[PDB]
């Protein structure tokens, strides 16, 4: 009787900073994005393994403090929107999990950790661009989608 463990669980947060009024249509949310401290160098948010007993967010909110710094206590995690990218790419499926957050602060601190050197704010079009896997485009762009959903445009 297998557990049914198949597959790497994990939880990101899809950080983005929303502006207090419209600019040009477009810049109004930035993403947070830490640039990895080696590879192809790809851009990809605070990503992190969520332990047993340990819950599918609060994974998020750890990493997403201990790879930029920010946490729940500095961000605002929008509920509603939900939706995990799950790909085998070298030889092992990762279900991730992301929530769109917003950090408090627009300088809100930023440590990322070895793993990642560099981060860098920018709208879902450079999100994107930055983001080529077309999973994060995705993330990025339904969470930018649903964002516009609720009240704030």
């Amino acid at each position: 009787g297998p557990l049914g463990s198949m597959a790497l669980r994990a939880c990101g947060l899809i950080i983005f900073r929303r502006c207090l009024i419209p600019k040009v249509d477009n810049n109004a949310i930035e993403f947070l994005l830490l640039q990895a401290s080696d590879g192809i160098h790809h851009w990809t948010p605070p990503k992190g393994h969520v332990e047993p007993g340990e819950d599918d967010l609060e994974t998020a909110l750890r990493a997403t403090q201990e790879e930029a710094g920010i946490e729940a206590g500095q961000l605002t995690i929008i509920e509603g929107f939900k939706r995990e990218l799950n790909y085998v790419a070298r030889n092992k499926p990762k279900t991730v999990i992301y929530w769109l957050a917003e950090v408090k602060d627009y300088d809100v601190e930023i440590r990322l950790s070895h793993e990642h050197q560099a981060y860098r704010w920018l709208g879902l079009e450079e999100a994107c661009q930055l983001a080529q896997f077309k999973e994060m485009k995705a993330a990025l762009q339904e969470g930018h989608q649903f964002l516009c959903s609720i009240e704030a445009l």
